[PDB]
């Protein structure tokens, strides 16, 4: 029995998938913790390790292997169902076992990224501070058509204190708050006016270490369905640029009220992508 998330048919990822576009085609790289490749579940065809001591292919933290499965979980008789199943799965592993990275490390990943041509990137991470270093990594991955997504951050909203996190601070990177499966939104979302759009991240089940499945909170959880969206998007018309994919999210995002807290809302890949 496969199981299907309540995230994928509400950001409407099962009325595109049944069109027939699932990502295939489109590469999509993982700036996490890694991934247990072996995991029954998910099919990581290559990557690159910048941390020490650790290979690229496992995972000794869960957190990688749990956004990974929100991208590309195969679609098959067990487990369960990611937004973009058909996608090229690359692990590039920038965080440790505690989920630790330094700027360096996730540069390197970010550079790897776009050297390897990677049609989408997803880094569900994020600092109080940025670099210089990071932000170049980033514009060039972007100028170099890739699609950037982040996390925006768990820093809820006390305050008025814009609390988006680094990279997705940045402009040439989508900043993905969450939301529950009310399409509410989750009161660990952080706001900011970077905050451009929203995606499940509260209760989100995924693939999990040592071939078994959980369940996580966190925006770290709504950034997989936006990357995965996009590779859908990039799957039904492959010549788009990275900003139009980019366009088509925030467009078409279901209104759930100020963007200081939601962006332009609730992602919808069927309008996204027609
Ligand atoms: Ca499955």
């Amino acid at each position: 029995a496969q199981t299907v998330p309540y995230g994928i048919p509400l950001i409407k990822a099962d009325k595109v998938q049944a069109q027939g576009f699932k990502g295939a085609n489109v590469k999509v790289a993982v700036l996490d913790t890694g991934i247990q490749a072996s995991h029954p579940d998910l099919n990581v065809v290559g990557g690159a390790s910048f941390v020490a001591g650790e290979a690229y292919n496992t995972d000794g933290n869960g957190h990688g292997t749990h956004v990974a499965g929100t991208v590309a979980a195969l679609d098959n008789t067990t487990g369960v169902l990611g937004v973009a199943p058909s996608v090229s799965l690359y692990a590039v592993k920038v965080l440790n076992s505690s989920g630790s990275g330094s700027y360096s490390g996730i540069v390197s990943g970010i550079e790897w990224a776009t050297t390897n041509g990677m049609d989408v990137i997803n880094m569900s991470l994020g600092g109080a501070s940025g670099s210089t270093a990071m932000k170049q990594a980033v514009d060039n991955a972007y100028a170099r058509g890739v699609v950037v997504v982040a996390a925006a951050g768990n820093s809820g909203n006390s305050g008025s204190t814009n609390t988006i996190g680094y990279p997705a601070k940045y402009d040439s990177v989508i900043a993905v708050g969450a939301v529950d499966s009310n399409s509410n939104r989750a009161s660990f979302s952080s706001v900011g006016a970077e905050l451009e759009v929203m995606a499940p991240g509260a209760g989100v089940y995924s693939t999990y270490p040592t071939n078994t499945y959980a369940t996580l909170n966190g925006t770290s959880m709504a950034s997989p369905h936006v990357a995965g969206a996009a590779a859908l998007i990039l799957s039904k018309h492959p010549n788009l640029s990275a900003s139009q994919v980019r366009n088509r999210l925030s467009s078409t995002a279901t209104y759930l009220g100020s963007s200081f807290y939601y962006g332009k809302g609730l992602i919808n890949v069927e309008a996204a992508a027609q």
